[PDB]
């Protein structure tokens, strides 16, 4: 019952860990450049309905994760929003779009994946262009700290539970590096860290975009793994 780590989820299955009461993380791996990686995203009850956020890293792992989801919860996802414009986030909204969600990222997530030849969300989230920037979007507000792991990485909080979904701007305690760095602004990234800390004072449960979910230490172990890259 303890949170599935990447030896524990062969590439191709999904878990899903119930983080609050409405609110469950998803849990897949996925092989890049010859090493096999774990990664989360969230989902969040909104009625009878449910919004997830980031696809499960691939198509496959993505059609997974909704056929775990209808196993174990047993609602429709309605929306997802993809959180930037890694495959990590986006790969599998095809999957989605043809399972009938709605798919949403930021204009400057949508860009970056075109750009990139990764899948593209159907909808733009305006209302996010300016570090600070946060709007509501059904049971969450997103937030744009500024750029950091990614120029146009979001932010989610689940008000009703106190969770913040750093996604990968947010790394896990055990972290000895910032992660892939290839698309970072390590010299931007404390700062947008700071941004975060100072919006989300009440936090209770930090989820990284990789690894295990903590507490509001989270926060100040990325800034510090990230200076320390820098140099
Ligand atoms: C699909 C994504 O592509 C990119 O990001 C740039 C692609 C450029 N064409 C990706 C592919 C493969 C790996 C990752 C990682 C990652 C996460 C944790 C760790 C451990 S640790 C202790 O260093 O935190 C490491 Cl080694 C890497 C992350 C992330 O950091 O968000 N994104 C990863
Ligand atoms: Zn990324
Ligand atoms: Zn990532």
């Amino acid at each position: 019952g303890e949170y599935p780590t990447v030896n524990e989820i062969p590439v191709g299955e999904v878990r899903l860990y119930q983080i609050a009461d409405g609110v469950w993380s998803h849990i897949a791996t996925q092989s890049f450049d010859g090493a096999v990686y774990p990664s989360n995203g969230l989902i969040v009850r909104d009625g009878d309905e449910l919004l997830l956020i980031d696809t499960a890293w691939g198509a496959k792992n993505t059609a997974a994760l909704l056929a775990e989801i209808e196993k174990q919860i047993g609602l429709p996802v309605t929306r997802a929003v993809s959180t930037h414009f890694h495959d990590d986030r986006v790969g599998g909204v095809d999957v989605l779009r043809a399972a009938g969600v709605a798919t949403y990222a930021s204009p400057s997530t949508r860009r970056l994946a075109e750009a990139e030849g990764n899948e593209i969300p159907t909808h733009s989230l305006e209302g996010l262009s300016s570090s600070g920037d946060a709007v509501r979007f059904g049971p969450v507000e997103l937030f744009y700290p500024g750029a950091a792991h990614s120029t146009d990485n979001l932010v989610v909080y689940v008000p009703s539970a106190n969770v913040l979904y750093g996604g990968c701007a947010v790394h896990e305690l055990s972290s000895t590096s910032a992660g892939n760095v290839a698309d970072a602004d390590l010299a931007e990234w404390p700062t947008s860290v700071e941004r975060i800390q100072k919006h989300y004072p009440e936090a209770e449960v930090v989820i990284p975009g990789h690894g295990l979910p903590g507490g509001l230490d989270l926060l100040q172990h990325t800034a510090n793994v990230v200076k320390a890259h820098k140099n």
